[PDB]
């Protein structure tokens, strides 16, 4: 049993992390760090530094806080000799993560940048279907009401919070896993409300290296349709991922899929990486987003307001 | 003796590229591509695709055009079997540069992402002196009036053109060569005029992996003093680079250096890279600018004039 600590007991820690952990006998939940929350049945600390000082035999740490505080938490846990699992996005910058990964490597420690939507049930069968085939186009639609799905949340609007790319990077994490060739950004448009620091919507125009166009529209504004779809057009028909990876159809037939166990799968993968002395740090979805922030044209819109 | 083609005969090609090539026996200037200019004594083409179709025995290509068109040109040159030298920034995005690097390896071709300010005479002496001293803090000041130094240039203000980071990235390419440890961006502020798509001023708060603060101020606005300095505080005194890397002082005492031969040295390195069969693609200065566009707070400022 690998001794596990968890940092930042908020929405996703209680909804997904704690249940999955308790159902991984491969980890044993030992301690938690959170400023304004406590988890019963374990030792609890206010911050990770006080956890690391007191939990000398702790093996591993999993970061469930916002991405603007991940680098300092990941760095401290690796200093103290712990394996590290990162919620997504793996950091607020690319430079952060490169340093974390060199640091983990240097100490033989496991660093896991997680992309939970990559563990959706449609991803692996769609990747197998798409390996050989000739692809013609990809389109992504990722639209939801931020007020309905992130009520009152602030850090999403602060520097390093990604804005609409916080769920949008999920779709990019699927796209980059299911297509075989790499993506280049050709053009992007970011749409930023004048009272926040991150985009509320974006359109992305990419191409993979054989020139296959990949288009994506991200939108958090009130709208008629909430959708989480990726549609790959091929000589052999259309592969259509919907419901955020939980549903798949190939050429117009449903594919039977095992039920959704994203976070169970991630923790099983984190436990296997520790067992093999390995790391899994794929930052390509973040790199694409960075390219959008670096290369995209930016447009001002009406205030998000209250 | 390498057969060479130059694309984009504008200001830097006239000012530095062509006279460096002419004084480098390693290269024979064979052909130029430019839509609105012609070079004497060589075959000239309106664009690179035409040049590649008639220049069969050509070996290598140097790209001197704006960054937004660098990818399509470099990929074509690499796909036609030519070594490629990139002006800086090596691209408008990180993803496009990773694609070029991978493509040149697959073909065995040399790809050289150049940074002319890394060849300034102060850089290597400064790198040598700093390699194992105790560094306390680093300060960077890169300030000049764009109306004086870049008059009538417009691609600097378009997406992918970097704005004040076009000269700013030069400083970043020196800091990143002379400091032994990697940089993490902790905070950035970008000052963007309402009528352009790139910033005219920026502040970066960085730290190296030992915790050394690295601060940089970039400014293209009207101000008191032009300056292009990198000052490094150590327990053994201050190392100060000034005049864009042409001047170096150590503990108040100047150090005397080779005359400025930045592009002669860039082209000597390119030839040597082709001799060895290697590439040189250091995108760290660009990755850091991308972290600032991603993570930085943005402030709209008054219209620049255009
Ligand atoms: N549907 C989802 O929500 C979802 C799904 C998948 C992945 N994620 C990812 O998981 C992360 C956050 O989603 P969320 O549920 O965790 O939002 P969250 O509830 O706002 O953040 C989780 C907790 O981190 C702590 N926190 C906030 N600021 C902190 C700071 N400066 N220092 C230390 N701790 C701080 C807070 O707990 P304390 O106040 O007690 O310290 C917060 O309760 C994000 O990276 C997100 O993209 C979310
Ligand atoms: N000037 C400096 O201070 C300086 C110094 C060192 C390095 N650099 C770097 O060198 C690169 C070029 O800089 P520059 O100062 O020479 O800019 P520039 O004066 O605009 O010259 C670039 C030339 O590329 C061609 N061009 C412009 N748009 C093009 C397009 N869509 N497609 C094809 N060709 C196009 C143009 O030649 P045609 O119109 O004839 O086709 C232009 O004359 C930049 O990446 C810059 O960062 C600049």
């Amino acid at each position: 049993q690998v001794s596990l600590g968890v940092v930042g007991i908020g929405k996703i820690a209680r909804d997904q992390h704690l249940p999955a952990i308790d159902a991984e006998p491969g980890f044993k939940l030992t301690a938690c760090a959170s400023r304004h929350a406590e988890v019963t049945g374990v030792r609890n600390y206010r911050d990770l530094r006080a956890l690391l000082a007191a939990e000398r035999e702790l093996d591993a740490v999993s970061l469930c806080a916002p991405p603007q505080v991940r680098y300092a938490q990941a760095r401290a846990a690796l200093e103290a000799g712990k394996h590290v699992m990162l919620e997504k996005p793996p950091g607020a910058t690319l430079g952060e993560v490169a340093v974390l990964e060199a640091l983990a490597r240097e100490r033989g420690l496991t660093l896991f940048a997680t992309w939970h939507s990559r563990c959706a049930s449609a991803v692996e069968p769609a990747r197998e279907w798409l390996a050989t085939r000739a692809i013609r186009a990809v389109q992504v639609r990722w639209k939801e009401d931020v007020r309905r799905w992130h009520p009152g949340q602030q850090w999403i609007w602060e520097p390093g919070g990604l804005g609409v790319f916080d769920p949008g990077i999920n779709a990019l994490s699927i796209v980059t896993r299911i297509l075989p060739r790499e993506l280049v950004l050709r053009e992007a448009t970011l749409i930023v409300p004048s009272d926040v620091q991150t985009p509320i919507a974006a359109e992305l125009d990419c191409a993979d290296t054989d020139g296959v166009p990949v288009r994506a529209e991200f939108d958090w504004r009130h709208g008629p349709v909430e959708q989480w779809e990726i549609a790959v057009d091929t000589a052999d028909g259309v592969l259509a991922i919907s419901r955020g990876g939980a549903q798949l159809s190939i050429a117009g037939e449903p594919v039977e899929l095992g039920p959704e166990r994203e976070y169970p799968a991630l923790y099983a993968h984190f436990h296997a990486l520790i067992a093999r002395g390995e790391s899994d740090v794929d930052v390509r979805p973040l790199r694409l987003v960075a390219d959008a922030f670096l290369f995209g044209r930016r447009v001002q819109t009406d205030a998000f307001g209250r």
